[PDB]
């Protein structure tokens, strides 16, 4: 026989659906982080990855896959086919190219149907930009129920902001707690009433906090939040490991059915006054059924026009999408 | 008083000394993925980057920096000088010039080593009770280099070496096998890279020996040709090079294992480059990889193993051609 | 209206399944160790407890369901009824009767049977797919014990077996060589327990075999007497009894990695015990333990691993005197 | 030749002062979970058990050994010698005497100061430099005890406080909730056990506060009886207690969550008990808990959590009757 006959007697043969499918989509510098994180916290039994630029993507496979020996998900596959996809809990959309959302647009209008195919039960995670807007069009061309449709939308505006806050205070930023909800990006917004330490709201103590009235202009921390992101593109040319573990996490408390609370994209029509079908940001509660639940955060009635004003932008852009 | 005086009491302001501290040197592909694997194996309480380029430099610590909330190491740094790197317990070099060679009228070795020239007295400067993890390459070549530069005794002074090829080799026996390569075993030694050699009497699956069921394996009479995996290392590394322009998730991977068995002084067995005199009939002064005993005090122990006649000759022949290049270096 | 729908908007209601429950039977000493084990690794989604003492079984639930900020399982759940485990992958069977005064292992035996007459149908009923893991003793004869009563294939009946037993020889191996256990090789096989065996062909480091190279290892020859080391092994097993009146730590923490190979499909290699006939001589249905790899279809394959004819007459020795339990037990 | 040195050749022979080192002093079921998940962590390189009976103590100790396969902590000692126990960065004091049937909490105070009398001057021969974390019941005056005998600065001394009964409320809140206890935010502060304090102000999901849209939240008025919430806490102590006999998971638990923010100097805020002189109108030295950030120093800082006035009430009212009890112990 072979060495391997000689070796191993084998009982059955009998192989079988994957039970813990992670797929990523995009394996630019966003999705491979992406892929290295939840390696990493051995959140899937299985890894796809997909792509078009096939040269790229068997590289990527291939390094994943010579570090099998430091990790604990024992199959790992690449393909342009979405045959590699099969049967994924989680897939995680990180491709991508007003102009710009179009084309984003028609990549989203090939990709989503191929991995309904494959995988009709799956979760869907949306990061490609912008978030909010693909997020609407990843549920609208899925027909998947909301729930199954999630933006990264603000998580990681959020960690930055808590990374910030914690760097302000002297603190680790699991123990700063704030939340920016909305628009993922430029408009987002920071939700003053919440920021506290240890259930101490900081805006109690500082009532103008956040204001142009607060003397210490802790309106600065949002906006450097803000300002980060184009730093880090003009110091680096991209984005990834932030990012990567950002997703990382919404993947650990949906493939381990946490029921944890995380700042993400979620149909928030019927809320703050919103009439339209737009994604945005509030605290979802993830698990196995994706997003199930929503906290009503109490908003000003300022904070409640910033989030109307983003949603009428970004319906009036939906409309006009083409499908 | 501010908002922060207002939440917070401060019973003292002492101290601040890292116990645990981690430097990489050289944020290129390979640098980064040693930083972000490091860092989601919780193996340092600081990590600190070093690099030539400022701008990427920064990048790439505020990127790291941002995903904080995600991590249980509390401060990451970075900079140009090496202040940032004070007290490290384990540095890890993975700098090196660019691949065109037209960016120089010097050859690798030669630029490496001026690089080295430059890093290795400013590492030893703030941090002279380091363990130093050398990457780049030649691997051999410059774990020699950075143990004659640091003046460090041969226990501090762990080149990666051989270490990426056993994790490759593991991989593909695993796949051949059905077998997770945590329980694949087999070892490739002595020169990092083309030359390396895989020791096929060491090559087992729960203690048995495959060579013993199979004597044809690794000879060319094999008919299941168990040559050709270890000559699928090999060509794994030039594949992954045209494929994607570089390699960095398996050797960052693979350098966070090491970290791990050094920082929490674990006594685990990697095959790394070490300091060789006296083995296989080897007389000078070359660093090739052999397995190793890994601990906080570095290379403590290294494990002695059988060579057949040709794999010794393989060993020697190595040393021989990287004491030739050695040998003509100047400090 | 709430404050919990005050706070929240629910989306959608419906009672989802756990996908990944495991059911732990027995919640003394091994079986809270395994709990906490498995608990720490993340390897469940739903942990069920089982046991017939009912306070006891209500305090371990509320006591692990306390620590729930520190843990990523999010419901654990206990009650005498079966129904609290349908749908386990996995179900780890740590019931046992306790032995009496002048009661000997023989006795010991029925009174087991008995247990697992009760507690296998249930299992089976609630959870037809499901690993069934054993650890009560005596473990060989008890896991073809639930392997005869639940009618499952071989391949989802698994005994500790020996993984203890080499646990403690790797520890015991690690000290005398200095070496992490991690990278001390060697297997204990067989049956459990008194009658073990030591493959001393199979023990190295870094795939250095020890008998190649102390021909004596595990003779009586041997002047280092490293035939005391599985002595050690045997006999670290009363005096743990002795001192501390059970073991835990151990053997919970050796479950858990089975449970950590089933559940994420590892396919790695453990010494625990399976059906045997058909290898080595043996005709009857006894279960010892070979090397097994483990993946989400339980044993999947097993090493063959080559025995001397001491070897191999101590495993037919094993199973002639297990199958003499066997053939009398009332089931 | 020993097989040992055939097999490995040694480059030094060792051995650092403990680096990150943790003492548990009592191995009860608290200690010896506190061990467990200390170890399942990844928390220490080294690990020392202390206690007065010797064979549990022994026994103990080479159980958890045995799991060393399994573990990634090489280096686990035990003695009643307090020389096992040098060069710690953290001591966890879980000893104490059994209380008995009819003997008042007052007297146990003294009976368990007679304890400390005995561990803490021996503690601070042999890791003069270390962190204290008192878990030891009544846990806030024991942690005062420790403080005065050992001449500690206060930072220096942390009690485990009401660590516990913030992570039971948690719970209690996630199951009410249907929330994870990591999202569910709420603070017990003051005296540990029976007289603690819910912050009914600070108990938050995502920053939404549930006073704030439940104005009845705390108070006996409320229909929906979240008062209950803190009093199933207390409750529950007494209850795992009828059950099962003792508590252990979930303080082992909740002890390693803390031992991680110190041996990784994480700053993480955590409800434990401080010297809280000059706080809230108390004027006495007594322990009692706040959110205190937890790093490499012990307590740097603390929050100032802002109380009602009925609140302050029932912190000033423990600490007058802390301080009542204290200043009548015998040193
Ligand atoms: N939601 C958030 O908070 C953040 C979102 N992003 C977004 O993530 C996206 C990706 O970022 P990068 O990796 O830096 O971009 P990238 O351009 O480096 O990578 C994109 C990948 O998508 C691939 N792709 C294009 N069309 C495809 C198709 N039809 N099928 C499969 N793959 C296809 C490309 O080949 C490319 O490899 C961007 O849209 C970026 O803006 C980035 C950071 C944060
Ligand atoms: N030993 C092994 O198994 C492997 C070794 N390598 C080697 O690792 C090295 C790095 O790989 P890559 O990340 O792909 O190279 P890279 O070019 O992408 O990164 C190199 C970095 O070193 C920096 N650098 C140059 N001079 C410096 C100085 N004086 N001080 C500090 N930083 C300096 C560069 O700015 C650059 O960022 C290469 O030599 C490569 O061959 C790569 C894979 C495996
Ligand atoms: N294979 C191995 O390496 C090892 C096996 N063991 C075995 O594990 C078994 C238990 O060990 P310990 O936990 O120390 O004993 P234990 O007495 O502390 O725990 C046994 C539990 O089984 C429960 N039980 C009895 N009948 C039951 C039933 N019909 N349904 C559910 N639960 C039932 C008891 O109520 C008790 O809680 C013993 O048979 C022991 O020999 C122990 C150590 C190692
Ligand atoms: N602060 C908190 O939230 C909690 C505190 N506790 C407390 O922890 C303490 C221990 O609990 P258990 O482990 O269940 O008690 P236990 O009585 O079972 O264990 C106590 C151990 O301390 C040892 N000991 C006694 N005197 C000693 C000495 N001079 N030196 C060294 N060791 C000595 C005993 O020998 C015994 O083994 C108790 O006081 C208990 O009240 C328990 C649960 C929670
Ligand atoms: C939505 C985003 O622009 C913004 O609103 C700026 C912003 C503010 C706050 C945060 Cl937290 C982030 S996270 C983040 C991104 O979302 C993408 C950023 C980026 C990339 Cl990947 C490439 C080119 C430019 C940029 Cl700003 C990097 C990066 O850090 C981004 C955008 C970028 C390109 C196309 C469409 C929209
Ligand atoms: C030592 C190496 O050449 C070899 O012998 C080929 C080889 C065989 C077997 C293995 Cl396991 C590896 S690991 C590995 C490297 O060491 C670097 C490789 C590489 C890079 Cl990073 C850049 C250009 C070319 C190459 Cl081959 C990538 C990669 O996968 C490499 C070398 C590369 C550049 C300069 C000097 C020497
Ligand atoms: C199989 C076992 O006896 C042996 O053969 C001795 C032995 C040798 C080597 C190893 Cl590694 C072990 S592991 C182990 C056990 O299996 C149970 C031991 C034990 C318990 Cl839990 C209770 C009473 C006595 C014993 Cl020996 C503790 C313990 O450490 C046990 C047995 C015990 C009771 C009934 C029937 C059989
Ligand atoms: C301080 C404590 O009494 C209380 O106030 C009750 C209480 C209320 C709320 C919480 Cl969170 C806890 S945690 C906890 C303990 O601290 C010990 C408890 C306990 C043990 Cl270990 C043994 C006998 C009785 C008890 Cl109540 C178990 C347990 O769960 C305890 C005490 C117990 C014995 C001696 C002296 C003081």
């Amino acid at each position: 026989a072979t060495l391997k006959d000689q070796l191993i007697y084998n009982l059955l043969k009998e192989e079988q659906t994957p039970q813990n499918k992670i797929t990523v989509v995009g394996v630019g510098a966003v999705g491979m982080a992406c892929a290295i994180s939840i390696l990493m916290k051995d959140l899937a039994d299985e890894l796809a990855l997909v792509d078009v630029i096939e040269d790229k993507l068997k590289g990527e496979m291939m390094d994943l896959q010579h570090g099998s020996l430091f990790l604990r998900t024992p199959k790992i596959v690449s393909g342009k086919d979405y045959n590699v996809t099969a049967n994924s809990k989680l897939v995680i959309i990180t491709a991508g190219a007003l102009n710009l959302v179009q084309r984003n647009v028609n990549i989203f209008k090939f990709i989503i149907p191929n991995v309904v195919k494959y995988s009709p039960n799956c979760k869907l995670l949306i990061v490609s930009n912008p978030v909010d807007i693909l997020t609407y069009v990843a549920w609208k061309i899925s027909g998947f129920p909301k729930n199954r449709v999630i933006g990264s939308g603000c998580n990681l505006d959020s960690a930055r902001f808590r990374y910030l806050m914690g760097e302000r205070l002297g603190v680790h930023p699991l123990s700063c707690h704030g939340w920016v909800l909305g628009e993922h990006g430029d408009s987002s917004v920071p939700v003053w009433s919440g920021m506290n330490v240890a259930g101490v709201s900081l805006k109690t103590l500082h009532p103008d906090l956040g204001t142009d009235k607060d003397k210490e202009q802790w309106k600065e921390v949002h906006k450097q939040v803000v300002e980060s992101a184009y730093e880090v593109i003009k110091l680096k040319g991209y984005t990834s490991w932030a990012i990567g573990l950002s997703v990382a996490d919404l993947a650990e408390s949906i493939m381990k059915n946490l029921r944890r609370v995380h700042p993400v994209s979620t149909m928030i029509k019927g809320l703050y006054g919103i009439k339209d079908d737009v994604f945005l940001s509030v605290p979802c509660i993830l698990g196995q059924n994706g997003i199930s639940d929503l906290v009503k955060v109490t908003l000003t009635s300022e904070e409640e026009a910033r989030l109307k004003k983003s949603a009428d932008t970004l319906w009036g852009i939906q409309k006009e999408l083409q499908f």
